């Protein structure tokens, strides 16, 4: 009956609030202080939430979903029918929980040491080396070292992780874990749509790639860069070469039009991690969106502890499922990179606050890409020279191309990377890639999509995917690719709503109530409606589209084409088998 389904959903919501709140606190503690005690209590509260999930999941499966009138109730019960890991038998569930914890801990505590003495952590030590070093061998030491210590140490867990996560997926009606992850977008054409979006960004990426390769040839020498081949993976200023902004100094289009060092300016003007988040909060409220509760400032970990405690430094935002307690956990360094990250995380909080009155089962983004996009949209306006000057962090066509380049190194370079991560994982989950070929197929995709090669030939036992946080942490990655496409669509739509005219990249939406209103109406929908509805609320149309991102970067595309043609660059990497001779 229709009445029994409504009652079930009401009972689910009530009991879920209590249990999910309890789990959130226990998960917070392990992430903020990795010990043996906190690892145990997390696993005990893990079985508690699994107990609830199993109880209500089993009940939900007794309801005939498609023979149910109300669409909101129908949708909730359908989601509760997916038990996820709680579908595993007790022994497999215990093993699976143990593996995830083991992989995450291994990643978190891995260090790279000189035999002399000094041991380096990923953050900030190895990250800093990757960002600042302009010495080929020193970059190699950190690049290889991190893979040797973190990547290699994840390999022993991964095949069993794959087995158990696929099993849980099959027990919930999917064919494998990748199938289950993709289903979050509720879009049959997902794979085709993403491929077309990626293809639309080829002219821009290939031109950026060719230009950067030429600049690296200039700095690192003709003997170490093949102008028709892939770029060695350790030279892009980032451990994973996923964003390239840290090598801006090597690639600046107009060196005679330099801008202020914002990181130096932040440190100069005494910018605290707490000020960085206060500024993000101001931007949201300027748009007419919600301020963070007083409780947020009291309970968030906005900086790496000087206590010397082992933490998960990876930046994340937290919903405690009571509509009052929201937190950010971040090991914040004072720079521009983390100022954008601060807006990114505050975007998650805004989303939490906006949909807090919905049933717990519908308290997520329209799709995972939406949750990731919100903060980045505001950060786009923040990053403009106009806005950076109003923050006293900065003091012509040449400055224009320079700024666009800086943006391109982050936003454009990230496209092929964010695309490839789950292209790899989907093929691991569906069985196309076995443990014999994990690493080799990872590098095939790094070549195919990003046009990169490893500086050092990989050996048996290498598991370079393991050296990227989201792999041992089992966090789906395709959302970041969606985010980067759609955030430019949102920027474009909000800029139109704010009455901005002229080049899209010149837009700053600060204080625009019309912009804030479009985001608010979409964000309040939570997961209650198919994502194209939220897309239509923001942009006036229902599709994902790369046209906004292309429009944003159009002046840079023109510049890159002229510059690359001038030097006769080959677009792409026709000599695709080239690897460093060293
Ligand atoms: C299908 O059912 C949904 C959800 O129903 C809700 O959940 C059920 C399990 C039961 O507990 C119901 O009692 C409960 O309503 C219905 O959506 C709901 O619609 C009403 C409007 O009729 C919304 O109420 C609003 O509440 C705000 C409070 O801030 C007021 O300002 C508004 O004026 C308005 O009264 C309610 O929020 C909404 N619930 C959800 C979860 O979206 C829906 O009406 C129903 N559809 C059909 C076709 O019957
Ligand atoms: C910090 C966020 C998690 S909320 C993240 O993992 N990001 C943000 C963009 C890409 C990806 C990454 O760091 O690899
Ligand atoms: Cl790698
Ligand atoms: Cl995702
Ligand atoms: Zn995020």
């Amino acid at each position: 009956d229709e009445a029994e389904a409504s009652k079930f959903v009401e009972e689910y919501d009530r009991t879920s609030q209590v249990v999910w709140n309890e789990y959130a606190e226990a998960n917070w503690n392990y992430n903020t202080n990795i010990t043996t005690e906190t690892s145990k209590i997390l696993l005990q509260k893990n079985m508690q939430i699994a107990n609830h999930t199993l109880k209500y999941g089993t009940q939900a499966r007794k309801f005939d979903v498609n023979q149910l009138q109300n669409t909101t109730i129908k949708r909730i019960i359908k989601k509760v029918q997916d038990l996820e890991r709680a579908a595993l038998p007790a022994q497999e569930l215990e093993e699976y929980n143990k593996i995830l914890l083991d992989m995450e801990t291994t990643y978190s505590v891995a260090t790279v040491c000189h035999p002399n003495g000094s041991c380096l952590q990923l953050e900030p030590d190895l990250t800093n080396v990757m960002a600042t070093s302009r010495k080929y061998e020193d970059l190699l030491w950190a690049w290889e070292g991190w893979r040797d210590k973190a990547g290699r140490a994840i390999l022993q867990f991964y095949p069993k992780y794959v087995e158990l996560i696929n099993q849980a997926a099959r027990l919930n009606g999917y064919v494998d874990a990748g199938d289950s992850w993709r289903s979050m977008y509720e879009t049959p054409s997902l794979e085709q749509d993403l491929e077309r979006l990626f293809q639309e960004l080829q002219p821009l990426y290939l031109n950026l790639h060719a230009y950067v390769r030429r600049a690296l040839h200039r700095h690192y020498g003709a003997q170490h860069i093949n102008l028709e081949g892939p770029i060695p993976a350790h030279l892009l200023g980032n451990m994973w070469a996923q964003t390239w902004s840290n090598i801006y100094d090597l690639v600046v289009p107009f060196p005679s039009a330099p801008s202020m060092d914002t990181t130096e300016a932040m440190l100069k003007q005494g910018w605290t991690p707490r000020r960085m988040f206060k500024e993000a909060d101001d931007f949201f409220t300027s748009l007419g969106l919600l301020p963070v509760p007083p409780e947020f400032w009291n309970k968030s970990m906005l900086e790496k502890p000087t206590d010397g405690r082992e933490v998960v430094c990876h930046a994340s935002a937290w919903d405690f499922y009571n509509g009052k307690d929201f937190r950010i956990k971040q090991c914040t360094t004072v720079n521009l990179e983390d100022l954008v990250v601060a807006h990114h995380e505050m975007g998650h909080i805004q989303y939490f606050m906006q949909y807090k009155d919905l049933p717990v089962a519908l308290r997520e983004g329209a799709n995972p890409g939406f949750h990731e996009a919100i903060g980045d949209v505001l950060a786009l306006s923040v990053s403009t020279p106009k806005h950076l000057h109003s923050l006293n962090l900065l003091s012509s066509d040449e400055h224009d191309i320079n700024f666009l380049m800086k943006m391109a190194l982050d936003k454009i370079a990230f496209i092929p990377f964010s695309y490839l991560v789950d292209q790899w994982r989907w093929r691991v989950f569906d069985g196309s890639i076995t443990k014999e070929n994990y690493n080799q197929e990872w590098w095939s995709l790094r070549l195919k999509y990003q046009g990169l090669c490893p500086p050092v030939p990989r050996t048996q036992g290498d598991f370079d995917p393991g050296a990227k946080f989201h792999i041992p942490s089992s966090v789906p990655y395709i959302k970041y690719f969606v985010s980067f496409i759609i955030q430019f669509q949102f920027h474009e739509a909000l800029c139109q709503a704010a009455g901005h005219t002229g080049p899209l990249h010149k837009c700053d939406i600060y204080q625009s109530k019309e912009a804030g209103q479009r985001l608010a109406t979409a964000m309040k929908l939570g997961f209650s409606r198919p994502w194209p509805e939220a897309m239509q609320l923001i942009t006036g149309q229902p599709n994902m589209s790369a046209s906004a991102m292309l429009s944003y970067f159009k002046p840079l595309l023109d510049w890159l084409r002229t510059e690359n043609e001038l030097h006769g660059e080959k677009l792409g990497w026709p000599q695709y088998n080239w690897t460093p001779n060293s």
